[PDB]
């Protein structure tokens, strides 16, 4: 093989993107997706299966739940189990990069 | 969560071998110290994870006697790409300034 950028780590972006979006607060998928493809200027054109199966997986595991507010939407919001999930994600991976800064400025 | 510890030990240890060519033991007591203590690796996992990071190509080794591992041209380039790729997606959120 060789040099490529690992699909596994698209689909990783992405997600992450996504609970940004929803970190930021809650949304429903139509505006989520226009919403990435203007932060994107254009080039996140994000599709809704994608989006569903992704949700629908991603609470499985708590990490957002749902509800309903004549348009009824199906809104999202982040957990706080998401929320201390990704918090203290932040603040480990910060301490990793403090970790890099140490081994660079080492030698 | 485990998964996770697992990815910042490969950040970890592929950015010691991105800065140059080590051993298994030097590596160790190098990231304790840029750990500060807090991080003290074992060499089973540095194992576990070079031989999969060999078998794909992303490092070599080599007896220098202790033997050597380095980053090859190919793990170079993918952290650069897994930067640039990512960089992009950081700076994309900018996802605040078109709220309000």
């Amino acid at each position: 093989m060789g040099a490529e950028i690992p699909k596994e780590m698209l689909r990783a972006q992405t997600n992450v993107i996504l609970l940004n979006v929803l970190k930021q607060g809650d949304n429903y998928v139509y505006g989520i997706i226009k919403q990435v493809k203007e932060a994107s200027n254009g080039e996140m054109e994000l599709n809704e299966a994608t989006l569903y199966t992704i949700f629908d997986r991603l609470e499985q595991d708590g990490i957002i739940s749902s509800y309903w507010g004549g348009g009824r939407r199906k809104y999202y919001r982040l957990t706080e189990i998401g929320h201390e999930n990704c918090r203290l994600a932040f603040e480990s991976w910060s301490r990793v990069d403090k970790i890099i800064e140490n081994l660079e400025a080492n030698k």
